[PDB]
Order: structure tokens, then sequence, then C-alpha cells
């Protein structure tokens, strides 16, 4: 129970000390949204997240559309957390938006940063460092540039097999694997490292 | 973990490292000074890519070959940081402007300006190293004829009034001395 549970002690924080309490009472992207994000824009920020991962998961076994993302993203708050997981979605899941989307990124990403300094150190993990680092080569093969998305997708570095595995970052990799399983041949390891990151990863239930 | 004989190697590089950027400034700067210097760092250390970072920046024609290492050494880096990340801003930025200069120096164009838009400068504080300055200089040299052009939404004046503030803390932190 990670969105479900761990979303609640989240909840009374209407100081980065504070939020290692959750590991004893039981990821650490979601503990940004303390210093600056409503009591509520909490809660609306977990009701949006729970949308997410039920909208990605349909996104294999039916064709989705854009107008169920940009619900997610009004949905959402200003700046939270899901806010920005919301967008990558939307970079991927739609190749005929990306230019438009990936704008809507990396401003999300721009705007993450302005407030930060000026309110300073970055709080990534492996899994989410190679969820930006394949959502970027896939965004710029969908843009042609794929004589240089290509030789970025070469050098990923590819987690290890673990509970953690958001939807977000499956489906990334998913379409990242398929929208690379042709091109790359000419390095190799990326596309048999991924397809194994997804066989090795399936706590899905049969949709 | 490192030992006592390692710790001041990496120091001892890190002023060699130091004096080859600022003086890559005024002076004609080569390699053959950096070889020396990754091999008098110690085998895996942050000293490492910084000297790698600077001969990616210092050395043009071996941007190919020296984006080999910067990327193998970081990649390597991330590869028993598992077997969770605490990146500064401006080493963010560092590596950001870094790559788009490099990409320029490649012939992306297109791909190196975006990337170059979208770079993050930092404020102003005190994480100003010489080597951040000389990666910001000959970047903003490298993209200054280029992203001045479209007009709207650039960084040209953020990154300019970063490098003032560079020398303006270096050459006054040099001149105590």
């Amino acid at each position: 129970i990670e969105n479900s549970h761990a979303d609640d002690v989240f909840s009374p924080n209407m100081v980065l000390a504070k939020s290692t309490r959750d590991s004893a009472q039981m990821i650490i992207s979601s503990l940004s949204d303390v210093l600056v994000l409503s009591p509520l824009e909490v809660l609306a920020s977990w009701y949006a997240a729970d949308l997410l991962d039920a909208l990605l998961m349909e996104s294999l076994s039916r064709k989705v559309e854009i107008s169920e993302i940009e619900e997610i993203i009004s949905l959402c708050p200003k700046n939270s957390s899901i806010i920005r997981h919301a967008l990558l979605a939307k970079l991927v899941l739609f190749p005929e938006n990306t230019a438009d989307s990936l704008n809507e990124v990396l401003a999300a990403y721009k705007n993450t940063l302005d407030l930060c300094s000026q309110d300073s150190v970055l709080k990534i993990n492996l899994s989410k460092l190679f969820t930006l680092h394949s959502c970027l080569s896939l965004a710029l093969q969908r843009l042609g540039y794929g004589d240089v998305s290509k030789r970025m997708y070469q050098e990923i570095f590819v987690p290890d097999s673990d509970a953690d595995i958001t939807p977000l970052s499956f489906i990334i990799s998913w379409t990242a694997l398929n929208t690379f399983a042709p091109i790359c041949t000419s390095e190799n390891d990326v596309v048999e490292k991924m397809a194994m990151y997804v066989r090795t990863a399936i706590g899905t239930l049969k949709i």
C-alpha cells in the first residue's frame, strides 16, 4: 500500500527530517509537496494520483484519448507531485502531441526548479532518473532527431527487479521498448535489458 | 570509502584542475595536462568527473571521445549507486550546459539550442567553481550567436549575469592571496 496508505501519512501536513516518520509508519518525490501545498491540495493530489495510475493501465488494452489526461491535469493542483507525472504520461501516451507536450513538461520542470532556489538540493532516485531518461529519448524519437535519440537511449541505466514500480514508469518503459525494438540494433543491450525490466515486472490484473 | 593516500591525491588533483581551468582562459590549453590529472586523480571519485567535464569543454575536437568517458563515469557512478541520488542545482546546470555545449560541437544545432534554452541557470550563490565558470563562459560563447536570434524566451541574459558574478568571486578570491 503506497498511494493508498502512504498518501495518508501526508494528509497531516496542513522540516526534511519530519517525513522520515513515514518510513517507521510503513516515494521521496511526493515529499516535496509539504513545503508549499495546501492541506486540501494534498488530498486533491492523492485523487489525481489514483486517477492517473488507473488511466495508464487502461492505455494498453484500449485506445485512450487526450480528454482523459486533461481531466487529470486540471483535477490536479498547481505545482504538485502528480502534476509532473501526469504531463509525462501525456508525453508518452500521445505521439501526435509531443512537441506541445514536451514544452509543458520542460516548463513544469523549469518551474519546479525556479521555486526551489528562490525559496536547494534535488531528491531523485534511480528509478525516476531512468523514468525521465527514457521518456525524453522516446519523445525525441517522435520528433525526428532519432539520429540523436537512439544514441541517448543506448546509455540508459536500467534499474533491477524490485516491488517499487509505478505504472507511469512501466508504461514509459514498455512504450519506449516498443518504439526502440526495431531501430536499435546498431548498445543493443538496452532493448534486452529494458524488455527484461518489463517482463520481470508484472503485478497486474488481467486487463 | 577512501584511504588516506587518495584523499590527498584528490585534493592535489582538484587544485591542479582548478589551476588548468583558469589558466586555459588566458593561455592555450591541451589534454596532455588532463591525462596527468585524471591519472593523478584516484580511480573512483568526484574529481574524475570534474577532470572529465573539463576535458569535454576544453577540448572540442575531442568532444566525441571525451563525451564517451563523461557518460562512462556517470553510468558507472550510477552503476554502484544501487548495486538515491542527491544532485545540486549548479551540478544540474553544469551538466545541463556542458551537454548542450557538447551537442552543438557535434552538429545538432536545433537539439543543442533547445537544451540550451531550457538550462536553469542558478541564481548567484557561493557554488562558483572555476569549472562551472569555464563551462558557462565557453557555452555562452559558442551559443550567444545562435540563441540570440529567436526572441521571446531565452536565458542568454541570465547566463551572462552568472559569469559576471563568477569571475567576480574568483578574481576576488584569488586577489586576497
